[PDB]
């Protein structure tokens, strides 16, 4: 019955409290380029979503190539929405994800149900958080991590995947300033070749640390997994159910990181999440980056996941200084929760969103 | 919302052509909405459905029926196995979720992918002229997919499969379902002797290991049923290339929550499903049709209209066969309403 | 001369703990177990007995109900059957009911008890012959503060126990402390098994086995599934034990072929009775796999079954057994094994060699005839 | 109860057909069988028989090593009897088997039970029989198989494993004179290399036949298993629980042949049988050869095996002309059964056995 009448695309800068974020391969960003999507219906309801990769041009040009073909369609038939887009455009999961998420928001609004119920039921009241720690000098990384620990975070993900020696130093320096019970993940974001990775995991093999996504490919990464007894996490190479199943059958990892937009939206993320639970694979529920609306999606998928299989999530809104939505999850002593309001539970602040850089109708 | 009572009904389901013991479950909430489901195994086994529900129910009073993930965790913690007792609880909660959200089940299961769905016809082994006349009638009402029961004497089964393949249109599909009835050596002989027929082989043996042994020796399209009992065994089969299709029985796998996950895994790996259950009346058939409607045609080998095969209607708003196919309404939940005159008084109440 | 089953009577009995509470993985705990005793009556006047006691409280509706409802569903199919034809008994049960190994186990064991009585032989002979006069025992150590686990272990080692099963599979960091603390209080020759009872995910298990890699400890059942456990197996050089996932000869065969473990625990009732347990036992011997002979829990009648199976296992392949009856406060049968200096034996009386104490078992909660 | 004496008897078993021939040009006209009798201090006696396909001299000199170690021991403790035998003599299943079997007979006698009850319980009232067909000219094997079919036998093992071309002709000639429902196993008894086996199974691929033990080794035999769609049987390489488990785990066969004496006695055979049942593997329950006493053991093991997993048994006593015991199984219409008498249920005809050829006390 309900039909999509317009898709609007908004652009908003998300600056960083820390001023810069840096990771593997020397990459950095000072101000993130976020895109918010609004889907309007013929019955007054509107759905929202956000995509913010580490790219933003591709999100918006991707949306150009997808949106016109969704006009008139039913936003509540989420399977059919996804079918159209996949038939419309190869790849571009970053353009696809916000359409999918905005449709789930509409589904929640139309049904009067918060997303965690619609994603399978509330499995936990609130959710464990990690803080990502930008790639810098070892002693600076150590200092920032003490700060965040003092705010109540108990899980941390270092951005290594730089020079191998540098990273050995970074992992040592940060592990040394944490308390025993705090959890430290070294996330290379693909920045090592296997001989580099071998040297890093060799030199930290007695540290209480997790090794995450050492190399670019699945095969290179498994080569590392087979040489360490340290608990091991795959992230970028797990982009859908097929690669996930393969990694499960082949014992390629102990945990995965699930980036909602990278895998193409909530529909896909949910499938992977249900698969993992079935095989005892805990997940970090996150995304590439974002603000209030990205954080809301994260928190709803996470709350619908048992604590047992939530390794961690993160709260991207607190990393930035610009608020783009009201009713977003907030962090209290290192943990996040949501309200029980319908859909994502959020209300965009149109004054900061400004004018839509694109309309489709 | 809170579950305030679980009531258990018994109903005899006679066949048109001997009587099955079906169980219907009603869940009542402190808000007036009620959820329904049905479970009917082949039979004995109905006792276990009702004893399982007896063991489950007390743990569910007070719970939020809409938190379907929590309902399932609670059931799995209280009781091991018994998928036939867990399944109607799960489905009745899905029906409540539809009711509370005013959405048909196919939408809540991921969205309508098919306006209506294919069915299949089991072909009784009779004199070749009686078969051929029935086939003409089946073909006239839209049927193009057919099944025969095998899994008995190997040489007899070889004959039956040849006989039945002969009387069908070349474009018709034929599935030989051994229903686990063969040992490895029997199965090898049968699939060996029909290697040049356009036939599917379904569930030759009792276990996964035995079935895989047969799989590795035949090029014929290969279907597993009984041994694919959950997402875990499914992923095993997927990774080991143990089968081209499956038969998905909603109750045997423990409900829609589990069937849905299995359904999505199959889609992702190009594995079509026969979507049915062990048996049932109107309310089992509704669950089947909603799940089949949320599956694309490409991955629906067929569904089944069990209610066509009985003589007692137990719910209104049920799916109905028209011209070899079945659909659902868009009413909330399963879209059915039970006919309580037929169901009788509860055989059990929990509160 | 063809003996037939005339009735099945089912008794319920509470079994409290000397220690007051027993705690294991996932924050599970019990203070009073809910045990079931089965009595198989025959037209000759001979009776067979068995006990089954899964991990659960008499004070909540738990797994013991499923033992008793499973017996309810089996019983009608057993009336008139020949209980000495144990193969047929098991075939009749499997046809009647899927799963419910805890319901089927005591019927099988009670039929063995009847075979022993009909033949005048003790179970250990019918199960293959006495290979040991008495059997080494381990003590299960409840999951608590490391200091309390360490202190209880010292007490039990002083009573003569030389082997121990820690109940870990809680929080990983706690479990690391528990394993160090308890290993430290035991002489080198005492054996220490860290039994997770499926209580860890693989990343948790990886951290724990990495942190105890240099201790003389065994790691048992780290994770829920076979696949998750084998992933831990491949990353540790420590001796490795499987338990819950070895539910029968088929998974046992799989684990042997794939080098998934160095030892197993054999829980008689969980595998579905002495007939299944014996097959698995003999297969273990042929492949050089030591076994812990045990059960989920129980009192004197469980303990008798354990003792007979253990006695019929060569010492070389008996990693241990346990005497569940000395963990509790309530005696339910005469003629049961009694630990002496960390070991138990049996009498040569026919069958299990036990006679229940009906003052304690009370009135049957069900009779089927 | 304890063993007070062990007597060893020798008896010639001639063939009704005058000769039996099998792979590699082998043949025998008169079998040299050994019967063991174990005396106890209570006056009960246990009996067994072993008759391998010289081998007999091996059985008897093996017993010469074993028996003295058993005087004084408890024969109802079958496990301890076996352990004493294994610590005395490495290998020699044919020498150990009749001891193990004779103790099972004693256990039956001491308990008042027939062996089929002590081996696990009656599973069939009577059992299907096959006739072994001697390796001769095709038309001779064909004429003999017809006569045996006329007597009621519905199953047959050809003794092939000779020249490949001859074997192809044998298998064609015999298949063609049988009713459709009769089963035909082509048993090469290891007599082919794999190029020979490949030609044979290629040439008979459209016949309704089973292929048994084509080659000497497990590895060579599996190579044939993977090439053919025909049902496949292993025999000689399945010599114990360990090779059986390897075969099961590797999907090396659809059925097995279980030779009681070759695997070391009823104890090991029961173990193997019970494992075969668990994994859905039907068995041919047999032995190398023998008279009435070997037959009684076969029949008791067959009777405690469900019909579904009894591919067949054979009644060796009907192949020969010398009766050595009363109470033995007698084939009636291609089936045999046992009485319910205790133990093996037989009593040796001492008249036929003659004076013991060895005595131990
Ligand atoms: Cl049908
Ligand atoms: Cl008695
Ligand atoms: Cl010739
Ligand atoms: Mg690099
Ligand atoms: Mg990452
Ligand atoms: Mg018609
Ligand atoms: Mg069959
Ligand atoms: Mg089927
Ligand atoms: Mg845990
Ligand atoms: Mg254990
Ligand atoms: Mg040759
Ligand atoms: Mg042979
Ligand atoms: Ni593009
Ligand atoms: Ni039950």
């Amino acid at each position: 019955h309900m039909k999509i009448t317009a898709i609007n695309v908004f652009q908003v800068d998300l600056p960083l409290r820390e001023g810069r974020y840096s990771w593997s391969n020397g990459n950095f960003v000072e101000v993130f380029d976020s895109t918010v999507v609004e889907i309007e219906t013929d019955e007054g309801l509107k759905g929202y979503a956000e995509c913010c990769p580490l790219y933003a041009l591709g999100v918006r040009s991707g949306l150009q190539e997808l949106a016109p073909h969704l006009i008139g369609k039913d936003p509540l038939n989420i399977g059919e929405i996804n079918r159209v887009m996949d038939a419309a455009l190869r790849g571009h999961p970053y353009a696809k994800a916000p359409i999918d998420i905005a449709c789930w928001d509409l589904l929640g609004k139309a049904t009067g149900q918060p997303l965690y119920t619609l994603l399978g039921g509330a499995a936990q009241d609130d959710v464990a958080l990690y803080r990502a720690i930008s790639q810098e000098a070892p002693e600076i990384m150590a200092k920032k991590i003490e700060g965040y620990a003092a705010e109540g975070y108990t899980k941390f993900q270092l951005k290594v995947g730089g020079d191998a020696n540098d990273d050995i130093n970074r992992i040592h320096a940060t592990r040394s300033v944490l308390k025993k019970s705090d959890l430290l993940v070294a996330d290379a974001n693909t920045g090592w070749t296997r001989h580099e990775a071998a040297r890093v995991v060799g030199a930290v093999s007695s540290l209480d640390v997790y090794i995450e996504q050492p190399c670019l490919t699945y095969e290179e990464s498994v080569s590392i997994r087979r040489r360490t007894a340290l608990p091991f996490v795959l992230d970028e190479v797990i982009d859908g159910p097929n690669t996930l199943v393969r990694g499960i059958a082949e014992d390629a990892m102990d945990c995965i990181n699930l980036k909602i937009s990278k895998v193409g939206g909530l529909t896909k993320a949910k499938l992977m999440r249900d698969l993992c639970i079935a095989h005892g694979i805990p997940m970090t529920i996150e995304d590439t980056w974002g603000g209030d609306i990205v954080t809301a999606a994260i928190a709803h998928l996470a709350r619908s996941t048992p604590s047992e299989f939530t390794f961690s999530a993160t709260d991207f809104n607190s990393y930035g200084t610009v608020d783009i939505a009201e009713g977003a999850p907030k962090r209290v002593n290192g943990r996040m929760t949501t309200s029980d309001l319908p859909g994502l539970g959020i209300t965009p602040i149109f004054d900061v969103l400004g004018e839509p850089v694109a309309r489709y109708s």
